[PDB]
């Protein structure tokens, strides 16, 4: 099985570790971990095209969107649209997602790209909505790396 | 991908940006950039197997060597100011295939390529 990991870091309190696992190339990717330092409530969660962090999250580039589609929800979407995570009253968000569109191999591979958590909720393109989901600024991010 | 980039950072003052470009599949990879905050002289320059920086550079795993070893990028050289300018061509590493270094960790060592501790590291990301 292929595994990956990402350390999310920002310019404030926001930080997290997110794990990825995919049993088969054609199968779903399991995404799990936690993010702290967040405002209570919903936060956009997505993969950007580039794993360029030379300017923090500002350099992560466009949304990961190989098929040139409109922004949407994970169940609708760009390959990078992973929906929302929810933070509790202590600012801690549990991440537990199973997604069949991202991958750890092939054209939808996200290894080497940037994972980002956003300031606001991603409207899933149901609101700029069909672009960035109106999720606001990038709070923290990291490059997705190969793991064991 | 035809280009990759890595931001090196550590617990100390060592920091750098390293670029990788491979315009042709399976072709040579150009490696260039600058690393500062080092002691004057030679420092081991390597790619580690895993892009896992959950425990800083200590979680990056063994040097990349599927099965010189692929990850062994020799040395960079810091001047008296502590700056190491990098410009290398490497035909062993790659941005695809069995020798792909995307998603793995780049590291700079305390001493020459016995290399001592990992002063700084970062995950190699897709740049273009």
């Amino acid at each position: 099985a292929t595994k990956a990991v990402c350390v999310l870091k920002g310019d404030g309190p926001v930080q997290g570790i997110i794990n990825f696992e995919q049993k088969e190339s054609n199968g779903p990717v399991k995404v799990w971990g936690s993010i702290k330092g967040l405002t209570e409530g919903l936060h956009g969660f997505r993969v950007q095209e580039f794993g360029d962090n030379t300017a923090g999250c500002t350099s992560a580039g466009p949304h990961f969107n190989p098929l040139s589609r409109k922004h949407g929800g994970p169940k609708d979407r760009h390959v990078g649209d992973l929906g929302n995570v929810t933070a509790d009253k202590d600012g801690v968000a549990d991440v537990s997602i199973e997604d069949s569109v991202i991958s750890l191999s092939g054209d939808h591979c996200i290894i080497g790209r940037t994972l980002v958590v956003h300031e606001k909720a991603d409207d899933l393109g149901k609101g700029e909505s069909t672009k960035t989901g109106n999720a606001g600024s990038r709070l923290a991010c990291g490059v997705i790396g190969i793991a064991q």
